[PDB]
């Protein structure tokens, strides 16, 4: 009945709050105060699709549902190689239900407050092996939910589930006010620059109200791997507009008057996609269980990290509740992760890792056909809500052709 | 807001009831009266695992939860080729949450009564193309939920998703009272007879109270393809015991005093696993949407048909609710099925179709290792609740060995 969680993030707090509502005692370790999270740097573009949003709704945790702008579709654009400032692919499709991006600077601290108000024990410290040893002696289960924190490396990298050992994109975020709203519906506007990278943009909610989030991913060493010399917020805004001027002038038209939401609405960084083994053994021989990004870390190119966090925490919560008085031993830990991995996250991960590599011809054919076959475009858009639905037709040429034909027959 | 459903079965009635609760008008066609279903032949062994049961719970339709015996694990036995009346494999694993088998003779008629009481329009007729033409003119969406009925063949067989065009097992059911309860927990007791077939048995709820259901599947033309000469209920009980005496004497020990629950608690039959295209076009050019067994029909060897029916109806209900005022056109129909198929049922189907074929050596190695590696046995048992979790390790030798090793490391 006593559960410890190290890491006050999306998955950790969602899980902790669910556990409290089910009558558990929860101890949570945070390495930052709520206010410093609210006023510190952005951490994500956190676009959450309907299934993930519903997990939050069902826990009563959708506190921003009304104030957060909805994201109502997906758009895909590719520059025309032979026509200046034009697109050779330019289509959109509505999501069957809205997505929403609630800044973690808002959500995490408010969920920390809710966790305390609901009886959770919040302990402030940069937790290390010593805290894990203490927790495993006083609690029935200890989870590590520390995201990209250094303590996550306690869990052993799973080479067979990790095809990459190096970052595959250089990342940046810029939160802005004043962007012209997309008409006639909002979308994740995806701009695929062949051999260069990707620009994504969609509306969101941050600490100063509604905004849009510009998301940049660059092939390393390419023209969009361009944040090393950026050292001020003003330079970051400028480099953001420069990418749009240089590679997506149609989006630059929307950004004549953009300003940062705040000087901390910027980020630049990179990481290697990594899957880890879920059970870590401490020096004492006691065991801890890894949660969400600790065990499955994907590049954000597919916008799945916060979705994975919600769905991972939901699966772990269900597994804890079903266990009851049963031992929280390594076998149960491993089985809990396995259901998440084989049931769901292996397909999110395989899809994302394929998209990081150069697209093969059948993929370019799918993206083009989607502009002329609306049901295929819809499949693409709503696949973001459950990436299992891309298999087997996204990854195999012959199956992709069969699926295009299925889609064309009902257009 | 007006929906028609042809076929008053598990998926059709679950969907209809959900639609009524959401404020839709529902017309349903039934080819039998509730009472004739209650007192007619059994139709299934309908073992529903926790995720499917929860879909019913969330609609408030788990009316037998308290009276139906729980099924609390899975067991696997294989006869010893060199030791008389002994088993070379004999293991069991608990399900993380209970399964339950509520006879469709009970559930379907009670759900028909609930459907009328909740404002549904129940129309009694053996529906054909004429009723479909009428329904498609007076309703926004018409679904065909007719199971193994002849009208299901209106939907075009999908050859690429259907590796079989012939039955792969000869089936029989025998519902009995007086079987010795399994101790110390109930289970689906799976008896795999190499090259011959399978005997499954578990407790259930039928019209005369708790029982056990004996399920027989025989390789066609083999020793368990043995129901052609059976012509009375007494002969059916006798042939049931004969299989146990001949192939599973350890189960015969439990059946010294078994009697039929009723003369109609028996069934024999066979069918080819079949996947169909979900949109059918009527002579007028109007369109209908296929539901559950109409579009994805699997052999019962994996006990997934009623689970598929609950999960399919849940996905279709979610899709209808998200559509709102949107057109219920062929594109939307196809996309609704696609989410079900690519997201879930393709993996149930591939797994089941593999199990119907002779098991390759790595599969026999998995089944043996599970007897000595409890976490692998648990994976097997709980995979019945979500067969996606068998992939890729069940179907590939090298991956199966990796998963055995993962399981052994936490045993
Ligand atoms: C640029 C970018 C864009 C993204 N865009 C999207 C998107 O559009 N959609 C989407 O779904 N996902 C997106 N993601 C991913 C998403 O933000 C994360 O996957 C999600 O936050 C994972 O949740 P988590 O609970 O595993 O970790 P987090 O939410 O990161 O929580 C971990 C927390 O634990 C803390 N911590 C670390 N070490 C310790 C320690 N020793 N003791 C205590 N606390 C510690 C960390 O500081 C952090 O506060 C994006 C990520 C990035 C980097
Ligand atoms: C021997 C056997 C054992 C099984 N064991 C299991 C198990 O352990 N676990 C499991 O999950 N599944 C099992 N199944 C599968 C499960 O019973 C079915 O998959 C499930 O009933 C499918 O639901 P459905 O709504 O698609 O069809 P049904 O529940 O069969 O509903 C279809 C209904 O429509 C009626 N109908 C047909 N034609 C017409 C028409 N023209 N007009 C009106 N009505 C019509 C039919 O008579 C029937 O009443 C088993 C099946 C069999 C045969
Ligand atoms: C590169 S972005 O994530 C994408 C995903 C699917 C289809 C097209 C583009
Ligand atoms: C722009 S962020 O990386 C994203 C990408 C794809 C889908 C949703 C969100
Ligand atoms: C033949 S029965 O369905 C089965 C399934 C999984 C593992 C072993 C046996
Ligand atoms: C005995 S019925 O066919 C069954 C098989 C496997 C799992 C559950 C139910």
């Amino acid at each position: 009945k006593r559960i410890a969680i190290v890491g006050a993030g999306q998955s950790g707090l969602q899980l902790g709050l669910g556990l409290l509502a089910a009558g558990y005692e929860v101890t949570m370790f945070s390495n930052r105060t709520g206010e410093d999270i609210r006023r510190g740097k952005v951490m994500s573009s956190q676009c959450m699709f309907d299934t993930s949003l519903q997990i939050e709704r069902d826990l009563g945790l959708d506190h921003w549902a009304s104030d957060c702008p909805t994201v109502d579709g997906i758009g895909l654009a590719v520059p025309h190689p032979e026509q200046k400032g034009a697109k050779v692919i330019d289509w959109a499709a509505r999501l069957n239900a809205s997505a929403q991006s609630v800044d973690q600077r808002l959500k995490i601290p408010a969920w920390m407050d809710e966790f305390q108000k609901k009886g959770g024990e919040l302990v402030f410290k940069d937790a290390g092996i010593d805290e894990l040893e203490a927790c495993t002696q006083s609690h029935d289960l200890t989870l590590v939910a520390s995201g990209k924190g250094e303590i996550s490396k306690l869990f052993e990298r799973d080479a067979h589930k990790s095809p990459y050992d190096k970052p595959q994109r250089a990342l940046a975020l810029t939160y802005v006010k004043g962007m012209a709203p997309r008409e006639p519906f909002s979308a994740v506007c995806m701009n695929l620059i062949p051999g260069v990278g990707e620009y994504f943009v969609f509306p969101a909610l941050t600490t100063t109200g509604p905004c849009e989030i510009m998301v940049f991913e660059g092939v390393p060493g390419g023209p969009m791997d361009c944040w090393a010399d950026v050292k001020t917020p003003e330079e970051h805004l400028a480099r953001s507009k420069w990418i749009l001027d240089t590679f997506t002038p149609w989006e630059a038209e929307r950004c004549k008057d953009i300003e940062l939401t705040d000087d901390n609405g910027i980020l630049a960084g990179r990481f290697a996609p990594t899957v880890r083994k879920p059970v870590a053994t401490l020096p004492s021989g006691r065991k801890v269980l890894g949660l969400a990004d600790v065990v499955v870390l994907n590049d954000p190119i597919t916008g799945q990290g916060s979705n994975n966090a919600a769905k991972c925490a939901d699966t772990y919560l269900k597994s804890i509740l079903a266990r009851g008085d049963g031992a929280a031993d390594a076998a149960w830990m491993q089985q809990t992760f396995d259901r998440y991995w084989f049931g769901y996250a292996q397909w999110v991960t395989q899809w994302t890792n394929m998209l990081l590599a150069p697209p093969p011809p059948h993929v370019l054919n799918l993206l083009g056909s989607a502009g002329a076959v609306p049901p295929l475009a819809s499949a693409f858009a709503n696949g973001f809500d459950d990436p299992r639905t891309f298999f087997p037709w996204f990854a195999d040429a012959a199956e992709s052709e069969r699926y295009i034909a299925t889609c064309a027959a009902v257009a």
